[PDB]
């Protein structure tokens, strides 16, 4: 095949694939049987499930010489954004597009941008914040005059990429496709940027205030400005989606993210940076970072998202609670949330 995929695991990547379109599939077993290639398998499986390649005519060769272009303009050195997690948020995508709630209002340029703003979103991510490109006065910081610098990277990286021999995915959607994808696709990686995540949940919380649905129950949106308010905050979710999964997926998640913070801090160390040190692995507390942003940040944005699309989120919802009192049972220099919260100035 193309995937150089072997016979022996073929059976293997097909079985774990037939939970393509729920919430618990496993993106690491994926990874395992792809050779290491899950988030061009993942979009191919996504992209056929929905028949994407089909509607916009983007042949199976180019959307997979393109993809394949993508993930590897990730790092897979650095622990938690590499080509994995941008799997898992396009899969984590997938999955949220078809709530009965939603799954019908998307039209397929909307559901083909906010799955390919969900591929792109971290693609050629350095393993560190924005705050220290800022404090290093990296190029890229420069060049984004400091505001959503890595965000303005991932866009134009994804949409650089296109231009590569045969990689162009959307050379057959018309002029006005293509800016309105690349409008909605710009929103969404933006969105992901976290010191904008407050003002994202008070606009989803107007939203759900003022939400009506069809004698189906398919939510309404009637303006380009309510279903890309809906979106972004789909894909922010999406990219917060961790703690949402099965304790055991969490936790791997967990280890990745934290081996990747505490390797900033080693970077902070080698290079003298500023003065403040961030606690390391062995004073610092993972268990209460993980409450404190589950309280802070991901909870508050699940209960909202699942208040737009009641009842679909439930048991995501439920999920999370056990998690949160999973890490809460466990709980015993500036440590991980003093740091994050320190830096959303
Ligand atoms: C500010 C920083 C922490 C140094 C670097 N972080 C960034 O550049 C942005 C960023 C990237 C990923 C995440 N995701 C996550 N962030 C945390 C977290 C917990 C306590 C304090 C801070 C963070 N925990 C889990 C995830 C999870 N499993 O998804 C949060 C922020
Ligand atoms: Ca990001
Ligand atoms: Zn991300």
């Amino acid at each position: 095949s193309r995937f150089g995929v072997n016979t022996e695991n073929e059976d293997h990547l097909a079985k774990e694939l037939e939970d393509l379109n729920k919430w618990g599939l496993n993106i690491f077993n994926v990874a395992g049987y792809s050779h290491n290639r899950p988030l061009t398998c993942i979009m191919y499986a996504i992209f056929q499930e929905r028949d994407l390649l089909k509607t916009f005519r983007i042949s199976s060769d180019t959307f997979i010489t393109y993809m394949m272009t993508l993930e590897d303009h990730y790092h897979s050195d650095v622990a938690y954004h590499n080509s994995l997690h941008a799997a898992d948020v396009a899969q984590s995508t997938h999955v949220l597009l078809s709530t009965p709630a939603l799954d019908a209002v998307f039209t397929d340029l909307e559901i083909l941008a906010a799955i390919f703003a969900a591929a792109i979103h971290d693609v050629d991510h350095p393993g560190v914040s924005n705050q220290f490109l800022i404090n290093t006065n990296s190029e890229l910081a420069l060049m984004y005059n400091d505001e959503s610098v890595l965000e303005n990277h991932h866009l134009a990286v994804g949409f650089k990429l296109l231009q590569e021999e045969h990689c162009d995915i959307f050379m057959n959607l018309t002029k006005k496709q293509r800016q309105t994808l690349r409008k909605m696709v710009i929103d969404m990686v933006l969105a992901t940027d976290m010191s904008k995540h407050m003002s994202l949940l008070a606009d989803l919380k107007t939203m759900v205030e003022t939400k009506k649905v069809t004698s189906s129950g398919v939510l309404l949106l009637d303006n380009y400005t309510d279903r890309i308010q809906v979106l972004r905050n789909m894909v922010h979710c999406a990219d917060l989606s961790n703690p949402t999964k099965s304790l055991e997926l969490y936790r791997q998640w967990t280890d990745r993210i934290m081996e990747e913070f505490f390797q900033q801090g080693d970077k902070e160390r080698e290079r003298g940076m500023e003065i403040s040190p961030m606690c390391d692995k062995h004073t610092a507390s993972v268990e209460k970072s993980q409450v404190g942003f589950i309280d802070y940040i991901v909870h508050p944005l699940w209960e909202t998202w699942a208040d737009l699309v009641q009842p679909d989120a439930q048991d995501i919802l439920d999920t999370l609670e056990d998690n949160r009192n999973w890490y809460q049972s466990m709980i015993p220099c500036q440590g991980l949330m003093e740091k994050f919260q320190f830096e959303l100035t």
